């Protein structure tokens, strides 16, 4: 069947869409080449619609069958419950798309009687009607990048009333099921440092390691109606209340497996027969379907002793090299099997024999030294897109701050420590808003953090070593240097000059601001302080930050 059919109505915007980074002194200080920065808009939505629209043919085999059977047997051990309406309401992001039935996220969150009664109505209708397709909206995402222009991604999502109902039915399953069926392979359980440890231990376990990442072309489009019904059968293998069973079946048949799409002006735009990117189960579902297909393909291809890390559509596999030519052959074989299972490639996979060169979720492992001279490994990535988004968000504030998420995930990197932290601590000081909670996205969910708690957050996630790394790798330094030159950013030496002042300003503000100055900016001074463990970091519970997200990142914790 076709992933999509289109009536010919356009994908339309809601309000104005800015395409270009404005020329402003506050963003110019970070990077000067503003003409290189763009935002995707609905103007390119038809280009993306072309790419995501195609016929799927899937042919399954004995290798897929055995993996699936193992998975359902593992799902047998999970038991789950429904959420109360109040619990699902608390999971709703404060800036989530409003409902067409007269209320928005603020009303959901405050438990307004209108919103609550509406959501009870939606729930009752899912219990009663297990077949009528549910309406969705299709929109073009506005995301910022640097010219290397890519067309906008498309997001398809149901009404806010429906989205709360999905959480009520599937949030508890989502907390339990992935780990129970995939164990260590489920990648969203790991904090950055735990991801690093996983990969280092997997790579180290092989006599002659080989790794590869597999890039599925438009993974959501390749998910078939059968794949989605199979996901359902996995959720039903759990021990669930009958009411949950019914609603899961209804959401599957009415929403997950496909349905009509409307544009922002209320015109019928098309019909979907593939994964919706803005449904609660998008991340759990993609992770499960990827895992199953991937593990079956390893077995088809003769990959020897695979260790997989699956995060939604992103897959990495580390295994025993069988020789240069035979690895090449085996990856071609793995590709043919994936292609049979309806997960055809974008970039072809290639065997990699150096761990630093393996990319999982746009990230890689790198090494440096801490202040005691010990080798420490950390997660890093190419800093282009983070610095470009940081520049855009400096001038156009977003309800969700990508730069904060980058600080937290990538704190031990040179580019976070020297560029992002310096730039944003200066801004916070100028605004006098150091002590104000901000929202950010981590692993498909939205969280709230106070910048003044960053040192304990970082120590907890990355250790005290994160404040003292030095002697970074030439791969890493080359990449940071190349980004600064591409974007026209100041050189690292200039960021050090700036940071010395930010550090002083922080120390003079006292209290928690001074801990931020002393720990976050120890790298900036000649006579380094001896940093000791922060008592608060030892008491922090941050596990909750690393879960499967929701589709469109439409879930909010705390």
């Amino acid at each position: 069947s076709m992933s999509y059919t289109w009536t010919g109505a356009l994908i339309t915007p809601c309000g104005p869409e800015e395409e270009k980074l404005p020329i402003n002194p506050l963003s110019n200080s970070l990077m000067r080449f503003h003409n290189k920065v763009y935002s995707t808009t609905s103007r390119s939505a038809s280009l993306r619609a072309k790419k995501v629209t195609f016929d799927r043919v899937q042919v399954l085999d004995a290798h897929y069958d055995s993996v699936l059977q193992d998975v359902k047997r593992a799902a047998s051990k999970v038991s789950a419950r429904l959420l109360t309406v109040e619990e699902a309401c608390a999971l709703t992001p404060p800036h989530s798309a409003k409902s067409r039935y007269g209320f928005g996220a603020k009303e959901v969150r405050s438990l307004s009687r209108r919103a609550v009664n509406h959501i009870r109505s939606v729930w009752e209708d899912l219990l009663e009607d297990q077949h009528t397709p549910i309406d969705t909206t299709i929109m073009a995402k506005n995301e910022v990048f640097c010219i290397d222009k890519k067309p906008a991604r498309l997001i398809v999502y149901p009404d806010l009333g429906v989205r709360v109902c999905e959480k009520m039915a599937l949030y508890d399953i989502a907390q339990k099921l992935p780990k129970a069926i995939m164990g260590p392979s489920y990648g969203f359980q790991y904090s950055p440092a735990e991801r690093v440890d996983f990969l280092l231990k997997a790579w180290g376990s092989k006599k002659d390691p080989m790794g590869f990442s597999y890039d599925t072309r438009c993974f959501d489009s390749t998910v078939t109606e059968r794949d989605i019904r199979t996901e359902e059968s996995i959720y039903q293998a759990c021990s669930l209340p009958q009411e949950a069973r019914t609603v899961i079946h209804s959401l599957t048949e009415r929403l997950y497996v496909g349905g009509p799409m409307t544009n922002s002006k209320g015109q019928s735009c098309g019909y979907r027969r593939c994964r919706a990117s803005g449904v609660f189960t998008t991340s759990m579902g993609n992770t499960m379907t990827c895992y199953i297909k991937a593990l079956a393909a390893c077995k088809a291809a003769g990959i020897v002793d695979p260790v997989m890390l699956v995060c939604g559509d992103d897959l990495v596999v580390i295994s025993e090299s069988q020789g240069n030519e035979e690895d090449e052959r085996n990856l071609r074989a793995f590709t043919e099997a994936m292609t049979r299972y309806s997960a055809p490639p974008g970039d072809l996979p290639r065997p990699e024999y150096d761990l630093e060169l393996i990319t999982s979720c746009s990230s890689n492992v790198s090494v440096a030294l801490d202040s005691r001279g010990r080798r420490r490994y950390f997660l890093t990535r190419d800093p282009t897109t983070p610095i470009t988004r940081a520049a855009w968000e400096t001038v156009r504030h977003s309800p969700v701050n990508s730069w904060l998420g980058n600080i937290i995930q990538y704190a031990p990197t040179i580019w976070v420590r020297m560029v992002i932290m310096t730039h944003f601590f200066s801004i916070l000081l100028a605004q006098d808003t150091l002590n104000q909670n901000l929202n950010f996205e981590m692993y498909g969910a939205v969280y709230s953090v106070n910048p003044l708690d960053l040192p304990a957050i970082i120590e907890r996630l990355h250790g005290l070593e994160a404040f003292s790394l030095h002697t970074y790798s030439p791969h890493e330094l080359s990449r940071v240097a190349a980004t600064l030159r591409k974007l026209g950013a100041p050189p690292l030496r200039a960021w050090k000059s700036r940071a010395r002042a930010v550090r002083a300003s922080l120390i003079a503000q006292g209290a928690r601001a001074a801990i931020c100055g002393r720990y976050l900016f120890n790298w900036a001074v000649k006579t380094k302080l001896k940093l000791t463990p922060l008592p608060e970091a030892s008491r922090l519970d941050l596990s909750g930050w690393f879960t499967v997200g929701a589709g469109g990142g439409d879930i909010y914790h705390s």
